């Protein structure tokens, strides 16, 4: 059971893919273990650089393949180095950029918060053959968050576990568990742009829609209702052209639907108010009371919506 | 006739491209067979990792090439391993990400349901030379479907078959059959987003369009009809900018066309009512009757559509 | 002069790029010739798979390079095999996916019809050194055309030709000709989507635009004309955001221009009728006349255009 | 100083990237020089194909690296061949597809005209070590200009020069010169599409905007002005969504700004006419003057700006 | 401590990605150091080209791997050469294209100013093993800035520093410092396009929106306000579809929000004027006053909001 100590440096996380639930991570990976002692040039450690590494494998060196479980396709392995010590220690250091997978819930967008995970596991060697001892994940402070799309909330959380693959061969008695490293980094989306350039104008438009009941004529009210409908449609289009593709309704989508329904209920109430009573009465109490009740009814419906 | 037992682990299915009829599949592939026995270091099984694999082949090891039939270009094979047992067993294990093709019908979108298929076949060796014994496909449960784009409905269906290529050589007596593994996985699209953010606003706009006959003046009616047409145009624009490119009409496209035809028929009826009777009679009976005859008749039209 | 018999299996054609005039083609390529006999294990033919291929070339085996002339960049070569027969026969079989070029005229879109071409030619060896004997192009029937964007109409047309590169050396007497295989596949675009969601709504919008002359007042007519102009603009925008990039006007672009001109001529005719006569006359007869002359006149203009 | 004669075949130029000032070039490159004589298999010249080339380099063959200076990243080198003659001649032939950069000015778009340049230079050897003797550039006729986006004006123009890199070491006396081949191909953009589907509808919209002064009432004029503003806005959006991204104002952008300013000046003139006279006399005389003075000053500006 | 002198030639900077804070840089990298003398053919230095370089490493040539710190994934290594001198000097020259990251603040867009940085560092060798001696950064003048997207303001600033990695082993006394080269290039964005086609039309639209108070009727004012709102919505749509994605509000976004607020305050003031005094007195004094307070107050608040 070989003891392996790892350390993963994280340079950047970016490239959010909402539909595919992937994210790009660039950083470093260090893995250290202890092998048979060896003679080096002098007693100083030996340095082996990318191509030369393969040579040592062809001559019998054991370098285990550590696979990113949650990765998406072969990542872009940058420079890689082996440091070989005379006492047998071996250190594998590699720059890596890769697309990783994780369950991501975007329903509370733009106020969502996610957690980027990394999953390391030996590809061929089990835990009875090769064991994980140490994890250390370092994230740069970068406290000037205002510029970045995402805000990291705390340093990385680690988790070593043992994964049991049930569905395997039947001649292998007990060598079916593997040592898996899982790294989690919580982060929150910066909603400033969506607050100011999406939410605030939408609320202003809906308030303007409420301002329809201050028209004197019925024809004016009903005709302007369609201008309001078209306004909401154009705004929803601008929205959808900017916002990311998704298979569920975002919060902004819900505000859009709320504006649609408010205008629809306004049209219904306008028609009803004009054609309610007898003796050619428009029920002036209904119109001039709705002129202030409609904002409060909608605000109560929205405070119930946030639940 | 070599008996090969395979096992395909499916990690993720995503990236549907509607125009190309492709979908990306990331997972593992395992293949086991029995060859001539071999001496290993001790009687313990030997493990060979990516680069060294090629070396063993150059010294005479026979590793057959298994091609994904329905694949699109060279897939991205990640880490790969050979496990060699002293009794002759050989196991090939490889991580793979690839884009696959299949007939996909999106006419009932966004309520469509598809089936992702995989087709494995030996590239050069026929069925009289190399045979498939077992198929085993494992899919993760992933029971929090509400977030995922597609909902897997059931376990995978497998089928070993014999494929016969007619157009071949003329010296080949009986070596013209191949062993093909076929895996099918049914799936259904999540229609929530298109129901709430597309279907509901489209229907609400169509109802608001119906509300034109409740106008008193004729000029108001005809002038407002054009604002309604422009609303439907902007809505169809927003729709088409979001929805996937396709060569046929989706259900939503049909609803857009239905809104167009509804407004056009409304304009025709408005003109008819204004100039049906003599001496400039409005024919208010027609206007009042269609005020509620358009909804029932159009729902009947859509019902005869759906069936 | 080596006789080479080829066979090209065409699995799928897709991914047309209008601006680049490229299209993606995935299939197989087979090339067969007869060489000096060779010793195999037994008298059964020998099979060589991807990597080992290079070894055989390095030991003196002659494998000619066949270049796709009309391809765009290095294609994605999948699995490849060499079949070596004891009598000297050699068969090269390779899976290939590539982007190919051909002159493509999209003026009649969405009613255009194109033909996908493939051009094979030996890269270095001339016709006095290497000759093409047979071509056979196989495409699966796939008679369920309704799903696919393009409809293949008949089997591929083949043509062996000899191409003479003029600009060559001046000491070379006659070794300047090459054997080129040309494959052509005619196909027609499925216009259903563009028929129903583009052409039909456009005609409906243009007829509704003509319906402006049924307004009683002049001011109503002129004010509504601008709502119609904006409607056409929004429609052209929807179109252009959806339709493929091109450097020339499609049929749909001309229909957009036709709607533009119809609305503009309508505005011109409205002003003319308002100010045709002296003493504040409206020339209502002109409005009544154009009310039906615009359908007839514009459809006569469209039918003269379609000749 | 070795004399090297090259030959560049140009198959296609496409894929202009406006922001990056890049263009895709697909063609062939041939380079010939004369070396020490050599023994061939038989007395006929020997042909070496892609993979074998590297082997021949390891055995002492001198093949200089010729770099495309203005290229962007590693181009896609397809098949490459060495033709070795017994008299010592060496010919390197390779298919190449690459993205190239050059100063491109798009200010007069869609009436712009550009020139595609290619820049070849030996990577390691100077002019005293390796010299360019001949250039021969072959460009396809492509006389079906109506379909192609760009019109080539003439065959390629070439220019060999010697480049001196100032910023270098101080021990190198005069070996700081390199032989650079420069190929230039002038071309003019076909403006038909942008003329008919962009310029003409925009001018028609602006003329309709001029038609505001023929409204009788003041309220009609001022209220219609805002729908006209909205029309220009929607058109400008359609424009910018189709037209290529750029860091400067195109001619079409200038026409958009001209329409905007025309509508704004129209609003100014409308309000001025309404309140130029005391007691708010409408001053219809000003409207009757400006209705045909405004297009006059506009088209005067349109002819002036051309200078 | 090996002294290494570098030289970085910068060919082009482009491809700014606002969300990822990356930019593509193409140029050359030169590295010079002095090793033990060597026998060459003659006294002229020996030149080694790309592939052969790798061979020389397997036979014992020491070429240190220098990594770009701020790069994103393996850069696109073009041609590379080794020049070996008899006096012991060794020079590595390589063409490179890569994606680089740096803190980039786009808040003052379109007047933003950024700085493109490059960070060079040895991958495996520390400063006691390998040191940087000289920096020389050469940038082409390119003084025709008007065409290019970005304008470089001054020549590059260079800086050698020593970077200390804390998290390392604990037996290593002082081998925790590395020699880092830092290159900074200030640059300013070309605002012409965003000035003329975005800022100026937006200001004209806002002034036109102010021109609503010159309407005589109350209904005219209130109904026209909604057309103005819709105009602002379409304009914001056009902007956001063209402008680059960002997580914060640009200056242009602030102007859009300001137009929104102007229209909303105009509606508020209209309603207030309609119901300011008893009996729904319209308060013509309020309209007179606001006709000049709204523009002047907007100028004052806009001048306040920038300091
Ligand atoms: C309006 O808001 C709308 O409310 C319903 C009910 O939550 C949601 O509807 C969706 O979520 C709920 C659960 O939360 C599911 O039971 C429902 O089948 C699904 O369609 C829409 O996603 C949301 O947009
Ligand atoms: C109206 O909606 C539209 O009408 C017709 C009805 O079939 C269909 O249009 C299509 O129909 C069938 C295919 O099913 C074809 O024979 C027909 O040539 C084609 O135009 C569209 O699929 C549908 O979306
Ligand atoms: C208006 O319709 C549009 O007008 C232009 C000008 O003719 C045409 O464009 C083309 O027309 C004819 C071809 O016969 C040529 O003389 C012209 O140079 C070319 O631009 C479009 O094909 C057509 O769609
Ligand atoms: C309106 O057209 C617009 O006018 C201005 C002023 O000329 C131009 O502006 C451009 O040229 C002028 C000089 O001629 C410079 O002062 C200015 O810095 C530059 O951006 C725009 O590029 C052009 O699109
Ligand atoms: C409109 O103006 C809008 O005001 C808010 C709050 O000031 C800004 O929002 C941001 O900027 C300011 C700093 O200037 C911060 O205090 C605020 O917490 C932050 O969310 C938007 O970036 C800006 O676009």
């Amino acid at each position: 059971p070989v003891d392996v100590s790892v350390s993963i440096f994280i340079n950047k996380i970016y490239g959010v893919n909402t539909l595919e639930q992937t994210y790009k991570v660039d950083g470093y990976i260090v893995a250290q273990w202890t092998g048979k002692p060896r003679k080096t040039p002098g007693d100083k450690p030996l340095i082996v650089e990318n191509t030369q590494i393969e040579r040592w494998i062809n001559n019998g060196l054991w370098v285990p393949a550590l696979e990113f479980i949650n990765v998406v396709g072969s990542p872009d392995t940058g420079n890689k180095r082996l440091m070989l010590f005379p006492d047998g220690r071996v250190i594998y250091n590699a720059r890596f950029l890769g697309s990783f997978s994780n369950d991501m819930d975007f329903r509370l967008f733009p106020f969502d918060r996610q957690q980027f995970v990394l999953e390391l596991e030996p590809f061929s060697y089990n835990n009875q053959q090769q064991r994980f001892s140490d994890i250390q994940v370092y994230t740069e402070n970068a406290d000037n968050e205002e510029i970045d799309e995402w805000w990291i909330r705390g340093k990385a959380s680690t988790h070593i576990s043992d994964i049991r693959y049930d569905h395997l061969s039947s001649v292998q008695p007990n060598q079916n568990e593997f040592s898996r490293i899982t790294v989690r980094i919580d982060a929150v989306r910066n909603p400033s742009y969506y607050l100011w350039s999406f939410i605030l104008p939408l609320g202003l438009i809906i308030a303007a829609s409420w301002s329809v009941f201050w028209l004197e004529s019925f024809s004016e009210r009903l005709q302007t209702s369609f201008t309001l409908m078209l306004t909401v449609v154009a705004y929803a289009f601008y929205t959808s052209n900017i916002l990311p593709r998704l298979p569920y309704t975002t919060v902004i989508d819900q505000m859009i639907i709320a504006g649609y329904g408010s205008i629809f209920a306004a049209i219904l109430l306008i028609i009803f108010a004009h054609h309610r009573q007898a003796n050619g009465v428009e029920d002036d109490l209904l119109i001039q009371r709705c002129r202030l009740a409609f904002p409060l009814g909608f605000l109560a419906i929205g405070c119930v919506l946030v639940i």
